[PDB]
C-alpha cells in the first residue's frame, strides 16, 4: 500500500519512522527510570513526580453499604451524585448535572461556593424531602493542583482548566465549601477531597477486585495506585500511631511531570517546539509526550516541516497549518480511522478545514504519520502502567482506564495492549488474556468519591486518623 | 461503563402536564394482544405476497435454495454497491463457520448519481480492477466468482440476474430501469479484462440471512433495523405459489428458498398498525403518501419527527414551551434519530443532556418537568418502534413454525439505539409469554448479524458457483 509513493517521500517517511518509533527495549529502559522517579517522589528529597498521598488507607471490600454523596467540580459543570452501595460490589446512582454560570470562572471565591451549595440543597431537598437521620457524608472531586495533609482538606496551589478566582490559591477549599453548606442548612458533611484518578482507582476496585491502578488517558494524563506506608519515607515522623507501616496508602502520582529533566523520553524537535511554545516550558514533559491534546500539533509541525522543505503541499495555502493547535486530537483520530482506499476522510479534513488539497500519496504519508503519533503515544502511556506494576510487583492487573483517548481514539486499546505485550514479551494470543490489561473504569469523580467518603466516614466515626498528626 | 438508568421520578410534574404524559402513554403503548393481532395479519400478508396475484409485501425469491453448512472453503469476491460508497470485499472461507476478509472501500464520485449507465459500470469495474491488481498481481487460473449486493428495487428470474425496476436513494441514471444490471457490470468487467464472473446478485438482507447462518447455525432470519427496514428468511418451494409451473425438477417442492420480504410496505391499507394523528401527518407529507406503512412505523428515520410533531401539538395546545420561540421546531426532520437517542441516553435526573440539546440545537429553553415529558415521549416512541419491529420477526417465526431462533439483526437502530435490544427482547417475551429469566435465554432472540452485503454476498457466490458447475438450476426453467 506504499508501492506508488515516490522514493523521495518514502525516504522522509523512513526518517519519521526513525524519529517516532519506540522499541520494546526503549520502553523497558524508560520504565526503569520511571520506577526510580516514583521511588524519588515518595522519598524525602522528593522529585519531579509529586506522588501525593491520597489518605485512603484501605481497599474497598465490596461489602460497604449506605448512602453517600459526591460532588464532581469541573471547569464548566458540576455533578452531584447520590450513591447507594448495595454491599455486593454493586451500587445505584442518582445524579444531576448543573452548568456553571459563566461569570463564576473569573468571579470571587464566595460566589463559586455559594452556587455549589445552591446545587447541593436543591438535590438533597428533592431526594430526602423529610431530611436525613444523620448528615450525608460527601466526597468532593477537586481535580486542580492541591496538597492535602489529611483526607478532608485541599489547599489549592493554583487554578487550571479555565478558572481564575481571587484568594483561593493557598487556602483550604473544604471549609470554604462546608461553610456555604452550613449557611444553607443542608444535612451534608464534606468528609473527603479527592483527585479524579484516586476516585477512578477506588470506584473500579469496588466493582472489580482485580483493579491495581486507575489511569486517565485523555487531554489529562495521571495514574493512581496503592502503595504502602513503610515505602513512603516522606511521611516518616509525620504519621499518628494508628496509620502504621503496613498500612495501604492510595497515591495520586501526578506523573504528567515525569522526566521534566529530559533524561529519557524520546523528544523530537517537534516535541521541543511544542514545549518551547507552551504556557509552561520545561513542565509536564510526560504529559506533553502522551496526552491526546498534542497529537494533532505533533502532526501539524511535522507537515509544516515537510512543506517548508519542499516535499509536500506544493503551491497550497499553508496559512491555516501555521496556526498552533488548529489540529486537535480529532485529526489523527479521523485519519487513523479513514476506511477509504483513497483516504477520502483525510482528504475532507485537509480540504474543508485546512484549505489544503492533497494527492493520494501525500494522504498516505499523512496517514502513516497519524499512526506513528498515535502508536508512540500509547507506547509511552503504558510505560507509566508498567512502572507502577513493576514497582509494586504486580505480575497481573486490571488497569482501570478512563479519558477521551482511551475511550474514543480508534484502535487505541489495541495499541496499548500490544505495547504491554512488547514490554513483557508475553506469549499470549488474545489481548483479553493479557496478564496486565486496561479495562473500562467505573466513574472515578462521582461513584469513586462517594465510596471514598464511605471509607473515610467510617474512620472519622471511629476516631481513626486520616492524615498527619495534629491536622 | 454506561451509567445506571435514571430513577424517573414524576413527583414534581404538575397534574395538568402529568395528564398529558399519561395520555401519551395510552396513545403510544402497543399491548401484547395488539402485537398478536398484528402478527396474525402480517402472516396472511406474507402468505399473500408469495402468491401469483401477490400483494403489498413483495416477498421476492432470492434464488438461494440451500442452507450454508459452515464447512464451505475458498476465496470469493463481493461487490457491495451503496448509495454513497462501494466496497470490494474478498472473503476466505475458513470452513469451520469462519472466515477472513479484506476490502477496499471507495466513495462514489458525485456525478455518478446523475450520470450515464456506462459511467456507473465503468467506475465499478475500475475499483474491481484496482482490488484484483493488489490481491492478484499475477492473475488467476480461473475466474473469481463474485456476489453483487445491489439493493435497489429489482426482480430476478435467476440468481445471476437483476432487472432494475426503479432507482432509489438519489440515483437518476436513465437507460437502466427495466434492464438486467448483471450483464451491464459483467461487460465493463470484460472491457477491462478482469478475471471475475458475477455469479449472483443479492439484496443485502438476503446476505445478512446467509452470512449469519454460515457463522451461526441457529440463525433463522436476517433483519435490518436502520433508516430502512427489511427481513429475509427461508421459506420452502411448495410454499411459493408464484413459482408454480416455472421451476425445473431439481428445484423440488421441499427445497429451501430464501425470500427477500421487502416488508416495509406491510399494511399500506392502514388497517392494523396503530397510527396516531402524528403518523398520519408523517405519511401525508412524505414523498410517497400511503406507501411504506410498516417502514414508517418502525424505521429509526421517523422517531425524532414523531417527537417533533407531538411537541409542536403540545406547544400549539398551550402545555409546553409557554413563552418560547419555537421556530426551529417547525422544520420537518430537524430532529433526527440522534434526538430520541440522546434523550434516552441522558443519565441525569434533571435531564441536563436533554436540556443542552434543546437549548443548543433548537434554541429552546426547557423546564425540568418539560424535559421529563420529553424523556417519557422518547422512551414511548423507541419502545413502540421496537415492539412493531418484533411483529415482523414473530410473523416469520410463526409462519415457519420456528419455536426457537436466532434472528440475525443489523442496521443503525439495532446497533446504536439505546436499550433497543432490551426493548425488542421484552417485546418478544410479551408476545410469546415465556417463563424465562434472562434475555440471553429467550427461545427467539436477536443477535448481531454478520456482514450481509460483503461476506453474505461472497458466501452466496460460493453456494451458487457450486450449483453452476454441477448444472444445478438457480432460477426458473430456461432462464
Amino acid at each position: 500500500s506504499m508501492a506508488d509513493v515516490p522514493a523521495n517521500l518514502m525516504e522522509q517517511i523512513h526518517g519519521l519512522e526513525t524519529l517516532f518509533t519506540v522499541s520494546s527495549e526503549k520502553m523497558r529502559s524508560i520504565v526503569k527510570h520511571f520506577i526510580s522517579e516514583l521511588d524519588k517522589g515518595l522519598s524525602k528529597k522528593g522529585g519531579n513526580i509529586p506522588m501525593i498521598p491520597g489518605w485512603v488507607v484501605e481497599y474497598p471490600t465490596g461489602k460497604e453499604t449506605g448512602d453517600f454523596l459526591a460532588l464532581d467540580l469541573g471547569g464548566t459543570n458540576l455533578r452531584v451524585v447520590l450513591v447507594k452501595l448495595g454491599g455486593n460490589h454493586d451500587f445505584d446512582t442518582t445524579q444531576n448535572k448543573y452548568r456553571l454560570p459563566d461569570h463564576l470562572r473569573t468571579g470571587t471565591s464566595e460566589q463559586l461556593w455559594s452556587f455549589i451549595a445552591k446545587c447541593l440543597k436543591e438535590f438533597v431537598d428533592e431526594w430526602y424531602p423529610d431530611g436525613v437521620s444523620e448528615p450525608l457524608p460527601l466526597g468532593f472531586t477537586f481535580s486542580y493542583p492541591a496538597s492535602q495533609k489529611k483526607i478532608n482538606s485541599g489547599v489549592l496551589q493554583r487554578w487550571t482548566k479555565g478558572f481564575d478566582i481571587e484568594g483561593v490559591e493557598g487556602h483550604d477549599v473544604v471549609p470554604m465549601l462546608q461553610e456555604q453548606i452550613e449557611k444553607l442548612n443542608i444535612p451534608i458533611n464534606v468528609v473527603a477531597l479527592i483527585n479524579d484518578t484516586t476516585g477512578t482507582l477506588v470506584a473500579s476496585l469496588y466493582t472489580d477486585p482485580q483493579t491495581k491502578m486507575g489511569i486517565i488517558i485523555g487531554t489529562g494524563v495521571n495514574g493512581a495506585y496503592y502503595d504502602v506506608v513503610s515505602g513512603i519515607e516522606k511521611l516518616e515522623g509525620l504519621l499518628p500511631e494508628d496509620i502504621g507501616p503496613d498500612s495501604p496508602m492510595a497515591i495520586n502520582c501526578e506523573y504528567g511531570s515525569f522526566d521534566n529533566e529530559h533524561l529519557v523520553l524520546p523528544r523530537t524537535k517537534y516535541d521541543v517546539i511544542i514545549d518551547e511554545e507552551s504556557p509552561r516550558p520545561g513542565q509536564q514533559a510526560f504529559e506533553k509526550m502522551t496526552s491526546g491534546y498534542y497529537l494533532g500539533e505533533i502532526m501539524r509541525l511535522v507537515l509544516l516541516d515537510l512543506y517548508d522543505s519542499g516535499f509536500i503541499f506544493k503551491d497550497q495555502d499553508i496559512s491555516k497549518l501555521k496556526e498552533a493547535y488548529v489540529m486537535d486530537t480529532s485529526y489523527p483520530s479521523k485519519i487513523e480511522d479513514d476506511p477509504f482506499e483513497n483516504l477520502e476522510d483525510t482528504d475532507d479534513l485537509f480540504k474543508t478545514n485546512l484549505n489544503i488539497e492533497t494527492t493520494v500519496v501525500e494522504r498516505k504519508l499523512i496517514r502513516k504519520l497519524a499512526e506513528l503519533v498515535g502508536t508512540r503515544a500509547a507506547r509511552l502511556t503504558v510505560c507509566g502502567v508498567s512502572a507502577i506494576c513493576d514497582k509494586r510487583g504486580y505480575k497481573t492487573a486490571h488497569i482501570a482506564a478512563d479519558g477521551s483517548v482511551f475511550n474514543r481514539y480508534p484502535g487505541y486499546k489495541e495499541k496499548a495492549a500490544q505495547a504491554l505485550k512488547d514490554i513483557y514479551n508475553w506469549d499470549v494470543e488474545k489481548m483479553e488474556d493479557h496478564p496486565i490489561q486496561l479495562v473500562a473504569a467505573e466513574d472515578g469523580s462521582g461513584v469513586g468519591a462517594a465510596i471514598i467518603a464511605c471509607l473515610t466516614q467510617k474512620r472519622l466515626a471511629a476516631g481513626k486518623s486520616v492524615g498527619i498528626k495534629g491536622e
